[PDB]
C-alpha cells in the first residue's frame, strides 16, 4: 500500500494541512493520468458523471495500488513552519476575533514548494488558507497586471511619471485610496511604495488602449481571471487567486521573468517502478528580463521604504544578517481591510502570505502594514533557522538588457523643447537614470508626460514645472 | 571606611586613597559635588566666595579629603539589577550601532518620572577602550528633539496653538537669505502640528520660535526651570537645536518634565550621604517644579505618542514589537533627533513611569550613516527597553498617559485649525466651511475663529496659495 513522501524520501503517511494536501493533489494527478490512459476525450472530460466517476476511481487507485509518490516538501523547513505558525500567530489576532493565515514558500527557479501554512491551527479549523481559500490580491496585483507590463511594452520605465491627481470612475465616484482623493504626479517608485491606486488605474487603461494582451500575460502565470474589462482590475477587483497561486506570479518577477509552475508533487511511481507521472520543466518568459530585472529594484524599494509594511523593520531586529538579504516584494490591502497579503523574495525563494477571516469581515486598519509584517518576519526567520542558507545572499540586479535613459525628475523623460499653450519652454533640471525594457529608452519630454491626467492637471503641474526655472 | 551602595543598600565600591567603571566615577563625582556644597555652606562661603577659583579649588580637593578619609554611607539612586541589565544590552547589542563610519558611541539615562532618581545608564560602548562618560559628560545638540520643549510645548502653553493648530512649512529663508532646509527639502504647505511632528519639519518650528518671541515669551524661564544651559537665545534655529548642547542626563530630565505631566524633577545619582556618627551631611529633597501646565504636557503627550507610531523618523515601535509585543503595547511616547550632517542622533522615550534618553554619534563629530538614528539607534533601544523589562519586568508600568481634565477641547476646520466662520478672503468674505476635528489647547477658551492668517508663519503669497486652495474645496 502506497506512501507519499518529503523530498528526501522520507515517509511523511500511507494511505495535516500536509497530507490532505499532498494527498488532493497526487490525486489530481492521478486523474489525469487515468482519463488519458483510458482515452477519455475533452468532452467527457467536461461530463460532471465522468468527473466523479474518475476522481473516486484516482482516490481508489492511490488507496490500492502501491505508489511512491514524491512531494517537493521539505520536512525541516516545512515542520519549522508549522512551529512558527503555532508559536507566532497569536501576532495576528487584533481584536477582530481569530485571524486565518495562509503562507506558501516556493522555490524561485523550480517552482516547488518546499513548505507552507494552511492556517492558525488544523485542529480548530480545517480550510486550507494556503491551497483553497480565494480571496482578491488587491494591490499586489499592480505589479504584475499594470506596471510590468506597461514595462514590458516599453510604455513606461522606472522613473516615468504617473498622475494621481483625482479622479473618478466613470459611473461618477471618486477613485479612492485609503481616504484620500488623490494628490498630484508622482513617479513610479512612489506610486509603488505608497501603493496609490489612480496611478495603477491609468496604466491599466493605457494598456487597454494600446491593445496590449494583458490576459496572455496573466494566463500563463496560471491566472484564471473572468473579465478583464473592469476599471479597478489592476487594483485586484474581480480577481479571486490562492495563496498558492498568487505566491506563482512572484516567482516569475522574482525570477528574472521566467515562470515555473507551482507544484507540490514532483514524481508518481507504481509498485514495480515505472513512472505514472512526473513533473515536466516548462520555464516561460512572462515579462523580459529587463523588465522584471527592473522592477525587481521598485519592489526592493517597497520594503526599504517601510510605507505599507513594517516588515524589514520587524526582521532587522529578529535577525539582522537575514535582514541584509536582498529582500523585495509587494503588500495588498483591501478597500475594507478584508484581507492583507505581504509577498516576499529573495533570489532564491518567494514566500506569499495571506491573512484575513473566513467569512470575510474587516481586520484592524495595521493588520496588514504591522500585525502580519511581524508574523511573516517571524516566519522568515524559522525558515532560517530550519535551513540556513535556503534564503540565500544573492543580489537581484538590472539585465544587461535593460536600457538607462538621462531623464528630468520632473517629467519621468528626455530635457527638450515644449509648447505650453503658446509660450514654448525650453524644459531644464535636474535629471535621474530612468531605466527601460525597450529598445530606445525615454522618449523626450511631450506636454502629456506622465500617465493619466486631465488638462486641467496637466496645467497645474506644468504650473509648477515651468515655476522651477 | 566610606562606601557608595546601589539603591537596596549593596555596595558599589569602597573610597579610599589612591597611590601616587563608569558608576564609580559617576556617582562619586556627584557625591563629591554634594560634599562640596555641604561643606562649604557649614563653613558659611557664599556665592561671592565660592565665585572664588582659588577657593573652589579648595573646596573640590576639601569634599575629595572628606569622603576618603571620613566614614560616609552614600546612597545611589542606582537600581543594580537594572544598570547591570543595561550594561549587559550594550555589550551584547552595541554593534547594532556600528554602520560603516567606525565604532559608534552612545549614551542612555534611565530616569524614573515620578522623582528625576536615574536607576541606571550607558556610558559608552566599552569602558576599557575609552572612558569619555556619554551619559553625563557629553554635551551635544538636541537637534530635532528641541522642538517639543522649547518651541511646540511653550507655545501650547501660552495658548498660542492647540493640538491640531496649522503651521506653514512653505519655503523661507533665514535673515541672512538662506533657505530654511530640512533634509534636501526646501518645504512644502501648509501642515498640522501633528504632521509637523511626525516629520519633524523645521519651519513649523522657526515660526513657532519667532511666535513667541513676536509675544516676548519667557522662553528662558521655562528652560531654566528644567535646568537647561542656553547661553544665547538670539537664534533663529535655537528651535531646532541651533546653539544648544546638552548631555544625555539632562535632557533625559526634559523629558522626564513633559512624561510627569508638566512637573519637573531634578536629576540625581544620589540620595543620601551619611556620616559614621548619624550626621545627614546629605539628603536628596523632593522639590517638583510645574513647568508647563497639566493641560499642555498631557496635550504634548498625545503627539507625542504618534511620532512614535507613524514611524516616520523611527522604526522603534516596529523594532520593539518584533522583540516583546507585550512591552510594544505599553503607552510609548518620544521624540527623534538628527544634527544637520549627521553626526548626532537622538531617541527619547517614556512610559508614564519611566524615561529612557539615548543619543548616538562620534567623540571626533564626523557623521554617522544616514539611517543611523531612524534605524540603528531604534533598534538598538529597543532591545536595551527589552533588556530593562527583562530585569524588571514591571519596571515601565502598564499606566497609560491621559488627557488632564482641564485641557479644553474645540471643535475646528481641518483646513484652518481655527473654529468655522466667515472670512475676509481678498475682498470677498467667504463662508468657510468644511469638515472638522476635535483640536487641544491648554487655555481658557480654546480655538480662535478662523482669520486671514490662520497658521503659524507664511508669508502673503503663502496664504494667498493656500485660500485658494481652501475656497476650491467648499
Ligand atoms: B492596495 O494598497 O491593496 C489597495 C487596493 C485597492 N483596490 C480596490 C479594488 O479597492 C484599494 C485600496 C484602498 O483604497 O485602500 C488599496
Ligand atoms: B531634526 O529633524 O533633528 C533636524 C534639525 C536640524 N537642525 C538644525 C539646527 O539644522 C536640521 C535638520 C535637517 O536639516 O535635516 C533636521
Ligand atoms: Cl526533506
Ligand atoms: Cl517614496
Ligand atoms: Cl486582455
Ligand atoms: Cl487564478
Ligand atoms: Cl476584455
Ligand atoms: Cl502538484
Ligand atoms: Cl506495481
Ligand atoms: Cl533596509
Ligand atoms: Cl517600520
Ligand atoms: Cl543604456
Ligand atoms: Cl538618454
Ligand atoms: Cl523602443
Ligand atoms: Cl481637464
Ligand atoms: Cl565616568
Ligand atoms: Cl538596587
Ligand atoms: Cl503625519
Ligand atoms: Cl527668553
Ligand atoms: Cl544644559
Ligand atoms: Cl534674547
Ligand atoms: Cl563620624
Ligand atoms: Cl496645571
Ligand atoms: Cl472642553
Ligand atoms: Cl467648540
Ligand atoms: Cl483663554
Ligand atoms: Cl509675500
Ligand atoms: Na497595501
Ligand atoms: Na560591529
Ligand atoms: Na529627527
Amino acid at each position: 500500500i502506497s506512501e507519499i513522501t518529503y523530498s528526501d524520501g522520507t515517509v511523511i503517511a500511507s494511505i495535516d494541512y500536509l497530507y490532505f494536501t499532498t494527498l488532493a493533489e497526487a490525486q489530481e494527478r492521478m486523474y489525469d493520468y487515468l482519463a488519458q490512459r483510458d482515452n477519455v476525450s475533452a468532452k467527457e472530460l467536461k461530463n460532471e458523471a465522468t468527473q466523479k466517476f474518475y476522481r473516486d476511481l484516482a482516490a481508489k487507485e492511490i488507496e490500492n495500488g502501491g505508489y511512491k509518490i514524491t512531494t517537493t516538501i521539505d520536512q525541516k523547513i516545512h515542520s519549522a513552519m508549522q512551529s512558527a505558525v503555532a508559536d507566532y500567530g497569536y501576532l495576528l489576532d487584533d481584536g477582530t476575533g481569530r485571524v486565518e493565515v495562509g503562507n506558501v514558500l516556493m522555490d524561485n527557479q523550480t517552482g516547488a514548494i518546499l513548505g507552507f501554512v494552511g492556517g492558525r491551527n488544523y485542529q480548530e479549523n480545517q480550510n486550507n488558507h494556503a491551497f483553497d481559500t480565494k480571496r482578491s490580491p488587491a494591490s499586489t496585483t499592480k505589479p504584475l497586471l499594470a506596471y510590468g507590463i506597461a514595462i514590458d511594452q516599453g510604455l513606461m520605465g522606472s522613473e516615468t511619471i504617473l498622475s494621481n491627481y483625482p479622479t473618478n470612475f466613470a459611473n461618477g465616484n471618486p477613485i479612492m485610496y485609503a481616504n484620500s482623493k488623490g494628490t498630484g504626479m508622482m513617479t513610479l517608485g512612489e506610486a509603488l511604495n505608497y501603493s496609490w491606486n489612480i496611478p495603477a488605474y491609468w496604466t491599466y487603461r493605457m494598456l487597454r488602449e494600446n491593445g496590449v494582451d494583458v490576459k496572455g500575460y496573466m494566463e500563463k502565470m496560471g491566472y484564471e481571471i473572468p473579465e478583464y474589462g473592469i476599471e479597478s482590475l489592476p487594483m485586484g477587483g474581480g480577481i479571486e487567486v490562492t495563496v498558492a497561486q498568487h505566491t506563482n506570479g512572484y516567482q516569475t518577477l522574482a525570477n528574472n521573468g521566467v515562470y515555473h509552475q507551482k507544484h507540490v508533487i514532483s514524481k508518481i511511481e507504481a509498485a514495480d517502478g515505472r513512472v505514472v507521472y512526473e513533473y515536466q520543466d516548462k520555464p516561460v518568459q512572462v515579462y523580459s528580463k529587463a523588465t522584471a530585472t527592473i522592477m525587481q529594484g521598485l519592489l526592493r524599494e517597497v520594503l526599504s521604504s517601510r510605507v505599507t509594511t513594517t516588515f524589514k523593520s520587524n526582521l532587522t531586529s529578529l535577525n539582522p544578517t537575514l535582514a541584509n538579504a536582498d529582500w523585495i516584494g509587494k503588500t495588498g490591502t483591501t478597500g475594507q481591510d478584508e484581507n492583507m497579503w505581504l509577498m516576499l523574495s529573495t533570489p532564491r525563494l518567494t514566500l506569499g502570505g495571506w491573512i484575513g477571516h473566513d467569512d470575510n469581515h474587516s481586520l484592524s486598519q495595521q493588520a496588514g502594514y504591522s500585525n502580519n509584517s511581524n508574523y511573516m518576519a517571524h516566519l522568515v526567520n524559522a525558515i532560517q533557522q530550519a535551513s540556513p542558507s535556503i534564503w540565500g545572499n544573492e543580489r537581484f540586479a538590472l539585465d544587461p538588457s535593460v536600457v538607462k535613459s538621462e531623464v528630468l525628475k520632473s517629467t519621468g523623460q528626455k530635457p527638450g523643447k515644449v509648447s505650453v499653450e503658446g509660450k514654448e519652454v525650453e524644459v531644464t533640471g535636474s535629471t535621474v537614470t530612468s531605466y527601460w525594457a525597450n529598445k530606445s529608452g525615454a522618449p523626450a519630454t511631450s506636454y502629456r508626460f506622465a500617465i493619466g491626467g486631465s488638462d486641467a492637471d496637466y496645467q497645474n503641474a506644468w504650473s509648477s514645472i515651468v515655476g522651477s526655472l
